[PDB]
């Protein structure tokens, strides 16, 4: 459906989470990606526009005029390549699969690749736990 919104233009309440369901269909069908993430050996495919706005990391690597062009980002060959892959899968679809198995190489992930509200939400679980 739609609303009648602050600004009072209409707003149509499922729009954002379409595009990123949309984008993330793309990203599946390998259709318009643009650069592969390769962490400890393994390949991402992925769209860098969807990457620079949800980490600070990717923001800085693809605004700068000479990294902008690289076609393929090596990671630290220490990152856990599942945490990256639960983080990337966040990225395009709002859910973090946290699990006590996982949280301290999504969480260290996380802060590496500059994802502020993740590493919060993740910093809240640890502080629960114990
Ligand atoms: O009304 C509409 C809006 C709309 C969006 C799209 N786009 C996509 N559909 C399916 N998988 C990926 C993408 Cl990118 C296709 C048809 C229509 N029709």
């Amino acid at each position: 459906l739609y609303f009648q919104g602050a600004d009072s233009c209409i707003q149509f309440t499922r729009h954002a989470s379409d595009v990123l369901l949309n984008l993330n269909r793309l990203r599946s069908r390998d259709i318009l990606t643009d650069v592969v993430i390769v962490v400890s050996r393994e390949q991402f495919r992925a769209h860098k526009t969807v990457l620079m706005a949800c980490s600070g990391l990717f923001y800085s690597i693809f605004t700068d005029q000479l990294k902008c062009n690289l076609s393929v980002i090596n990671l630290d060959p220490e990152i856990n390549p599942e945490g990256f892959c639960i983080l990337l899968d966040f990225m395009y679809t709002s859910r973090l699969n946290l699990r006590e198995g996982n949280i301290m190489a999504v969480m260290a992930t996380a802060m590496y690749l500059q994802m502020e509200h993740v590493v919060d939400t993740c910093r809240k679980f640890i502080k629960a736990s114990e």
